[PDB]
């Protein structure tokens, strides 16, 4: 569970790096809609990361990150993030996904159009 949190934080680190590039590429191509979406996903991964670094349990981190996202003015991403997160927690603690899978699907599933 603390090992799991560590895996997810590490997965989120590279994800944030990947998202930085996707934001660069999207911006260079003048694809604003795509850029914004990746920017929101960046904020989600970032907040999720710091919560886990703060020792917050994974189920609570998902819910608090969802609230963070809504307060930032992205309530639709936030609810998708929340609903998927709850689903991912279930699949995480019954062993059907890894920490990396959890991190990726948590951030990218709500990032869809």
């Amino acid at each position: 569970p603390e090992q799991m949190a560590e895996e997810i934080r590490q997965a989120l680190e590279k994800i944030l790096k990947q998202l930085e590039n996707e934001i660069e590429i999207a911006r260079n191509a003048g694809d604003d809609e795509r850029e914004d979406r990746y920017r929101i996903a960046y904020l989600a991964a970032l907040e999720a990361y710091r919560l886990l670094a703060e020792g917050v349990r994974i189920p609570e981190a998902v819910q608090r990150a969802a609230a963070y996202l809504a307060s930032m003015g992205y309530p639709h991403y936030a609810e998708l993030f929340r609903a998927k997160g709850e689903e991912l927690v279930k699949r995480l603690l019954e062993g059907k996904v890894t920490g990396e899978e959890f991190a990726r699907q948590l951030v990218f599933y709500p990032a869809q159009a």
